[PDB]
């Protein structure tokens, strides 16, 4: 059945998407031999979040669930997962992943009728599980970054905006997870009870809505999610992996009024640990990360419904060339890897790399 009464995964298989598989067959494989290959179209066969990063993409939401509707008749039970993504003045400490609305020009009547569109797409397929991930990196850059003028003038939009998007998306086929950064990013414990406040707060504004599951973490990062050796370049946070920092943030949202909140952790590029970072705060591209933990609601903790893939491995954060738009600095850091396409974009080097670095294995 659709409905759930408590961790979402549960019952339900998620739906590798054919978007990425294409990716991976069509892009991927034509330029590789043997073994590299072969471990590439088992790859293909993890499931990992779609992004609807603009509007035109709400139709291939569409053609994912009804991929699972079919699926669904032959005894499977799959449930579909998807990023909402497309907040006015979007990546508000980045240019990398600059999106198509703006608070200037209507971006938060475009932002609702985005949501609008959404919202009918689960109504129409209400039959299906649907996993969602709300907005990354949007509510942490208001924890950490109101000095960074687009994001200070961001604020009253964002709230605004995801307000009414898990207003809009509560419904009884919906598991929702607000993105919550990572642990070096939230984690720090100066971060954790303002990180907290906002959660609650949002959750709260929103009248408690029942399909607000909880938080997504480390989307679009690399930290291990239990490594017992932190990372030379975690120096100075005592919540160095994903672990401690849901274990470190959960009672303070029950502190600050959202009890029973859960969480999802992104393990698509997390199989190296340490990675090739040499600052903590090196998000693009970074050099030496395989495919990590594969998704599971099997996950031996009492805070975490899955590890996921919300990232998926082998699309690029961002290009390298410092003439191109959306260009960010640290795209060419010497840890991230180049050459990078457009954000978003196939990047076949990376896709290699997370692949031979991949633990668990696919060779
Ligand atoms: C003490 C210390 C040392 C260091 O080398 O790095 C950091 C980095 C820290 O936080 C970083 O904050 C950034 C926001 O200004 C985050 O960037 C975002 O990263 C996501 C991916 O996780 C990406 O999608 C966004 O576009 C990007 O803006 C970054 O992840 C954090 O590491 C802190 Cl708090 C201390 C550091
Ligand atoms: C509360 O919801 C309203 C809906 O209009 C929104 O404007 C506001 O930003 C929200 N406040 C917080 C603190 O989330
Ligand atoms: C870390 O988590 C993984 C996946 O649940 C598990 O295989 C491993 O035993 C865990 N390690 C520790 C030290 O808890
Ligand atoms: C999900 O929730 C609905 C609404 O209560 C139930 O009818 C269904 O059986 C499932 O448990
Ligand atoms: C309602 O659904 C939850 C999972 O979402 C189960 O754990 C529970 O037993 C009940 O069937
Ligand atoms: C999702 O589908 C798998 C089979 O692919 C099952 O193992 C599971 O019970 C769920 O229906
Ligand atoms: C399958 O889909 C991918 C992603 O849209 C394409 O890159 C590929 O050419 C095929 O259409
Ligand atoms: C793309 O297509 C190939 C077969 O053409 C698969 O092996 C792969 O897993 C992916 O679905
Ligand atoms: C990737 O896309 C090509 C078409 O460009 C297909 O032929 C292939 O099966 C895969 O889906
Ligand atoms: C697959 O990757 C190779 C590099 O090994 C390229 O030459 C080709 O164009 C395709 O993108
Ligand atoms: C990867 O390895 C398998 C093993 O036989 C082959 O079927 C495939 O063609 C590729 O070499």
């Amino acid at each position: 059945t659709a409905t759930y009464s408590g961790n979402p995964f549960v019952g339900v298989t998620p739906w590798a998407n054919a978007y990425y598989a294409s990716e991976v067959s069509s892009l991927a494989i034509p330029s590789l031999t043997g073994a590299m290959a072969t471990a590439a179209a088992a790859v293909a066969k993890v499931p990992s979040f779609m992004w609807l990063d603009t509007l035109d993409k709400t139709p291939l939401m569409e053609q994912t669930l009804a991929d699972i509707r079919t699926a669904n008749k032959n005894g499977g039970n799959y449930a579909g997962q998807f990023v909402v993504y497309d907040l006015p003045d979007r990546d508000c400490a980045a240019l990398a992943s600059n999106g198509e609305y703006s608070i200037a020009d209507g971006g938060v009547a475009k932002y609702k009728n985005y949501i609008d569109t959404i919202r009918q797409i689960v109504v129409e397929y209400s039959d299906i599980r649907t996993l969602l991930v709300i907005e990354p990196a949007s509510l942490a850059n208001l924890v950490t970054n109101l000095g960074t003028p687009k994001c200070a003038n961001a604020q009253s939009a964002y709230l605004e905006c995801i307000n009414y998007a898990v207003t809009q998306l509560n419904l009884p086929n919906v598991a929702m997870y607000l993105d919550a950064g990572h642990a070096g990013w939230l984690g720090w414990p100066a971060n954790q009870d303002p990180a907290a406040q906002l959660f609650a707060n949002v959750y709260k504004n929103a009248s408690s809505p029942r399909a607000l599951r909880g938080l997504a973490t480390n989307v679009a990062n690399y930290n291990g999610w239990n490594i017992t050796s932190p990372p030379s370049y975690t120096q100075g946070n005592a919540v160095y992996n994903e672990k401690l920092y849901i274990h470190a943030i959960g009672p303070l949202l029950a502190n600050h009024g959202w009890s029973n909140a859960f969480f999802i952790t992104d393990q698509g590029r997390s199989g190296k640990q340490p990675t090739g970072q040499q600052q903590w705060g090196d998000w693009c591209n970074v050099i030496g990360t395989g495919f990590g933990i594969r998704p599971s609601a099997n996950t031996g903790d009492s805070l975490l419904d899955s590890f996921v893939w919300v990232k998926p491995g082998g699309e690029c954060d961002g290009t390298s060339d410092s003439s191109a738009p959306r260009f960010d600095s640290h795209c060419a850091l010497p840890d991230a890897l180049q050459p990078a396409p457009q954000a978003g974009a196939w990047f076949q080097a990376y896709f290699v790399q997370l692949l031979t670095n991949a633990n668990p294995s696919f060779l």
